[PDB]
């Protein structure tokens, strides 16, 4: 998982650090801040789905009763028999990724055809031009920096 | 959805909320408290199983590349052919609860025949009991609100 910390270019946050570190000292109590057109945190993953394999459309969110789950591949293909449905997500498009998104939190899938000679940064900054986007923030108006966690 | 925030008892919040929303009129940040032992904010979600259902023990999430969901149920049963597993979750057990954790998002899960004659109150208090003890806090040193969201 990738963790991006994204802030509106111009704004001096050397103020807000400094009274967030106060504020530990004084009441024990760390505050952060609450994801906003100003500053926000996100979390990422990225999945290369294999040659000959599909992108997906939806997530489903499924339960079983089955006791064991030694029959359950993670992350390969499979039947699922005899299963409650709890959620469905359809996935957003954006060129060839697509893009399950819960909170700050985020799932790309992409072809291996699509990104075979691509590198992180690429892909994170095509991501970052989607998330900008979806919350009608102009992405020139951003920096961003990435993590992994 | 059901919102719950925990406070440890004693401990008094009125100069952390005054610091806050001076913050918030300087900077134009608003802070929240990380969760910790003395302070936090969970959602909990809770579904009833029908009569002549098991709770489940693994959620999983699957992902399938058809391009409508039609077939689809939402809240029932069925057969999901050539999906992609892409996670599972083993559920903790709680007396006849079944819950399932996503950072400060908790699932529960409970048959009809257990819970036919239980209030939200009772249900609510059952799963902090499980909270605080799956943190390792004293639940006694705790008071919570409740709000639907």
């Amino acid at each position: 998982i990738l963790e991006i910390l994204y802030y509106k270019k111009g704004k001096e946050f050397g103020i807000l650090e400094k009274k967030m570190k106060e504020i530990f000292n004084e009441t024990g109590v760390s505050l952060e801040p609450v994801n906003s057109e100003l500053i926000g945190r996100i979390f990422l993953k990225i999945s290369v789905l294999e040659e000959g394999e599909e992108v997906p459309s939806f997530a489903i969110k499924a339960l079983t009763p089955k006791e064991n789950a030694v029959d359950l591949p993670l992350g390969d293909w499979t039947d699922l028999k005899n299963v409650f449905v709890e959620e469905i997500d359809y996935l957003d498009s954006y060129g060839d990724m697509k893009i399950l998104s819960e909170k700050n939190w985020y799932k790309i899938y992409v072809p291996y055809s699509s990104v075979k000679k691509k590198n992180r940064n690429e892909l994170v900054e095509e991501f970052m031009k989607y998330f900008f986007e979806s919350k009608g923030w102009n992405p020139g108006e951003y920096t961003f920096s990435v993590q992994e966690i």
